């Protein structure tokens, strides 16, 4: 009768809709607590979150608002896509999470990246990480915050990027992961589309290392792994950088770099056959054309998917799609939680 029920899972008290069965709990980041379920109604296993409190704080506030609002514009194979979004509380007044449902996936990429690809598995999440980006791009959504955590696949190696990147102060223990940033948001810098490109390559360069490639504490530390990899950026880029970081990066000591082959070696790479010699030799050339400090001289999305690493999953059906407003202000608790109970609301 009652069309909610209540089930724990692990801390987390999930109410839910009465055709969501069988929660069991999957995985955990920080917005949220997710659940695998069978839908009864729809009869196909999904994955629900839930936002507890979104209005608490202006850094929750606007992630749930701008996130709600972003997934149904976006219409990609490569981005996520909402089955349901739905509040157990009938008001306003009483109103306090959100959950949202989604196609139940297998796993998140930090759990693929552990593994050893093969070139074809490897070159096709490539390709569906790089349609996505597409996709946000020709939406005029620029991400900067691509992660292998807000990725997900399924066993048949189909890919979704689960978040929509930067819109800053957080009481909670959960730190954020920065190790796939920009050097252009490392150093403040200003961006443009192949801001994304330099995260692709740091998950490119984990899946083939099986280590986070530009670990550290804070940026310093960060910055410091970067150029002592790639080498100090040209004074080209030091020119482009505000004076206080400019004095800052100028003043490090100076790192001529490592070469790929030597940032990458073929020990890494299943180089047996010429089939997979020439797809290692390919492979790092597009990660010494992805992870480039100065963006005037990395490749663009539309290029890498020109790549002979990546051209051979091309078709006009998937690359390309019909593109499709601008919301960016501050409120109040009360104002955040009535612009987000309007939206789950339609
Ligand atoms: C990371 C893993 S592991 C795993 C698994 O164990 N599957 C086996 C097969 O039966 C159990 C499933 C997943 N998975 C996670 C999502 N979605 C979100 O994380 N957030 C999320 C959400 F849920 C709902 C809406 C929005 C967002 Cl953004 C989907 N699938």
């Amino acid at each position: 009768d009652n069309q909610f029920y209540s089930v724990e899972v692990g801390d987390s008290t999930f109410t839910v809709l009465k055709r969501y069965q069988n929660l069991k709990p999957i995985g955990s980041g920080a917005q949220g607590i997710v659940c695998a379920a069978y839908d009864a109604v729809l009869d196909r296993n999904v994955a629900i979150k839930k936002l507890s409190r979104p209005f608490q704080n202006q850094t929750h506030a606007k992630r749930a608002y701008r996130e709600l609002v972003l997934m149904k514009c976006v219409n990609h194979k490569n981005i996520i896509s909402l089955l349901n979004v739905f509040t157990p509380q009938k008001t306003l007044e009483e109103f306090q999470d959100v959950y949202l449902v989604m196609e139940l996936m297998d796993a998140n990429l930090c759990q693929v990246i552990q593994m050893e690809l093969d070139h074809e598995r490897m070159s096709y999440l490539l390709y569906q990480m790089l349609c996505g980006i597409k996709h946000l791009h020709s939406a005029g959504i620029i991400h900067r915050d691509l992660k292998p955590s807000n990725i997900v696949v399924k066993s048949d190696c189909t890919l979704k990027i689960l978040d929509f990147g930067l819109a800053s102060f957080m009481m909670t223990p959960y730190v954020v992961t920065r190790y796939y940033r920009a050097p252009e948001v490392i150093l403040g810098m200003g961006y443009k589309e192949n801001v994304d490109i330099w995260s692709v390559g740091c998950i490119m360069g984990e899946m083939v290392r099986h280590k986070i490639l530009f670990p550290g504490r804070d940026y310093i530390d960060q910055w410091n792994k970067v150029i002592e990899q790639l080498g100090t950026p040209c004074p080209e880029f030091m020119k482009k950088l505000q004076p206080t970081v400019r004095n800052y990066v100028e003043n490090r000591p100076k790192y001529a770099g490592l070469t790929f082959p030597k940032l990458f070696p073929d020990s890494l790479f299943p180089a047996d056959s010429e089939h997979n010699k020439l797809k290692a030799s390919q492979a790092r050339d597009l990660l010494s054309k992805m992870l480039v400090i100065d963006p005037a001289k990395r490749i663009s999305v539309d290029d890498a998917l020109q790549h002979p690493y990546i051209n051979v999953w091309y078709d006009p059906a998937e690359v390309e799609a019909p593109p499709p407003q601008l919301d960016e202000r501050e409120h109040t608790i009360e104002e955040w939680k009535e612009l987000i109970y309007k939206e789950v609301m339609n």
